[PDB]
C-alpha cells in the first residue's frame, strides 16, 4: 500500500528455500505478533544462518508436512532477517486460534540461557517497524510471547524477558 | 530507549569505535550521496567486520590525524551497516567540494575485481531509504561514484557498474 | 450445575456488530464493576439502540483502532442490555489497573443532565444479578463509578448520583 | 543566539502542588503531544488558576490515588502554563499506549460549547515551541486530540476543532 520498500530481508531464493505450497492469506493489517525461538541451533554468519533457516524450513515441510517453513520471518544472530511466509500468508507457529490473526517471527537459537545479540534484537524491531510502514501490521500492533498464547517455554526465558520490555508488548 | 535505528545500524559503541571529536555539522536534509570502497580487506561476519570498521577508523585517526573515521557510514559483506560519523557530521571521504554537501557511505573491501554480496547492496539502499524517513536525505537525492567526483579508482569497477544501474543514481 | 436463563441480553449478531479481535481473558469471578456512560447520543428503541451500539463500536474500532468496543456490556434507554466484549473478555474502559479486574458496563447516553429511565436502570441491576447467578461476578462484587477510577465526567452527574446509593457501591 | 530561551511556566511550589512521587520517565525527544481539557471549570487569574491546579491534582492524587497530577502541563485561562509532571515524567492522561510516548497538556475548563481565549491558546503554542527548543519534543512532533486516542469528548468540540488547524496536528 505504502511507498517505502522496507528494511533488509534475505529473500527466499537467497537462503535456498524450497518453494511454498501455502495459499491462505491474512487480512491486512494484522494486529498481533507472536515471538518465538526455534529452540534449535544458532548461527552468527550470513552463511551459517542461511543454512539454518533452511534446516528449519526443512523440518517443517519434510517432517511435519507443512506447506512451508512455519514462521512469517526468522531472525539470525548474524543480525539478519530471513524470509518465511512473509507478510501476506498465514503461518503455522502459534496454534489455530492465533495463526489466522498474527505474524510469527522466530529467533533462530534456544534462548533459555542466552540473550540474542543486539543486532538480532535490532533486526526484529525494524522488521516490525517495516510491517507498520508497509501497512502489513496495525500501527498499534501488539507483540505477544509464544508462551502467552500456547503452553511452552518458547521463546525462552531470556528472550522472553527482553521482549517484555518492548513498547508494543502486551502480555 | 525507544525502537532502534531503521536500517539496523551497528552503533559506534557496538563495533568498539573511539569517540568522535568532530564538530562541523551537515545540513540535513542533504542532496548528495557518494559511494566508495575502503580498499582495505573485506570481512563477511559480524565479528570480522567490527574489527575492520575499527581498523579503518584507527587508521584515519591514529595516523591521518582525523577527528573521526572519515565516512558517514560503512557497509560490511555481512550485510550490516556500521555507523561512522552518522547523518549529522560533515564527513571526510570526497574532498572540499563534496564532503560538506553529501553523505558518504563506504563498502568494506576492494571492489575493483569483486562484486559485493546482494545483502550488502540491500543494507546500502535500505540505509538510504531510512535516511529520508528520519529526514537526513532529500527525497529526490542523487548518488554519485567516488570516482565520479575525485581522481580515484574507488569504488572499483565492479561496484561502480552496479551503482550505475541504480534508480536514484546520477551523473 | 445450576443454570439460570437470566440473559436478557441482545447478542452482537443481533445488533449487527463487527467481529471482535480481542483475545485477552478476564478471570471469573470478577470482583469489580465500573459504570460509565457513552457521553454520546442516547436511543429509546431496540432498532436505534442497535444502531447506536453500532456507532459506539465503530468509533472504538475504526477511529481508535481497537480490537472491539471497549465495554463488556452497554445499557440502552430502550431497557435492553447490549452485549459488548461480554463476561469473559477483558474490556478497555477504565485503564490498565481496573480493566483486567472489572466488568465495564456503560449506559448509552450522556447523563450530566438526564437520569436514565427506570427501565434502563432495571436493565443494569438485573444484568449484574445475572452475572452473579452465572458466577461471572462475585456475589459480593463492588461497583465503582467511572470517575472514581479515572479522571472523567463519566458516568454523568445524575447517573453518578444514583449509583452512589446502590447496595454494591463502594467508596 | 544563546541557550536558555523559552516559555514561562508557573512552577509546582508556586502553585503549591503536593510533592510528586512518580518515577517513570519519558524518553527524549518525545514525538507526541496529546491535548485534553479538564472537563471541569475554568479560571482566569493567577490566583484562581493556581487553585484550579491544586484541585485537579487533589482528585488525581487523593481520589484516584495517583502519584501526581496526571497531565504534564495545564493551561489556565489566566494565560499561564502550570507545571504538570514536566517534560520528563510519564503522565496518566491518555491510556497506556500513549502515556509512555506523549506529553500531555490539559486546558483547565470544558470546551464543548466554549472556546479558550487567545492567551491560553498562546501559552500552549509557546509551551510547544519551548518543548522543541529544549529538545523535549521532536521538532516534527505530532498533536492529537484526546478523543483521537481514547474514547472521550475531551478536549471539547470547540477546542478540538481548533487544534485540528494546528501545524503539528496529525489526524
Ligand atoms: O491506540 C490505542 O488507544 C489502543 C491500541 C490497541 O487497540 C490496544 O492495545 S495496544 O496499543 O496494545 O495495541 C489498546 O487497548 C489498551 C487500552 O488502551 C488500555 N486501557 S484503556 O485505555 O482504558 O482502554 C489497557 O486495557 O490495555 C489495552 C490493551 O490490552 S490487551 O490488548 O488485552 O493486552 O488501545
Amino acid at each position: 500500500e505504502d511507498p517505502p520498500a522496507c528494511g533488509s530481508i534475505v529473500p527466499r531464493r537467497e537462503w535456498r528455500a524450497l518453494a511454498s505450497e501455502c495459499r491462505e492469506r491474512l487480512t491486512r493489517p494484522v494486529r498481533y505478533v507472536v515471538v518465538s525461538h526455534t529452540a534449535g541451533s544458532h548461527c552468527d554468519t550470513p552463511a551459517s544462518c542461511a543454512q539454518q533457516a533452511q534446516n528449519v524450513q526443512s523440518y517443517h515441510v519434510r517432517n511435519l508436512g507443512w506447506c512451508d517453513v512455519g514462521y512469517n520471518f526468522l531472525i539470525g544472530e548474524d543480525g539478519l532477517v530471513y524470509e518465511g511466509r512473509g507478510w501476506n500468508i498465514k503461518g503455522a507457529h502459534a496454534g489455530p486460534t492465533w495463526n489466522p490473526i498474527s505474524i510469527g517471527i522466530s529467533f533462530m537459537g534456544n534462548y533459555m540461557n542466552r540473550v540474542p545479540p543486539p543486532r538480532a534484537l535490532r533486526a526484529a524491531q525494524n522488521l516490525l517497524a517495516c510491517g507498520v510502514a508497509l501497512g502489513a501490521l496495525r500501527s498499534n500492533y501488539e507483540v505477544k510471547g509464544h508462551r502467552d498464547v500456547q503452553p511452552t517455554l518458547s521463546p525462552g526465558d531470556r528472550l522472553y524477558e527482553i521482549i517484555q520490555t518492548w513498547s508494543h508488548y502486551r502480555a
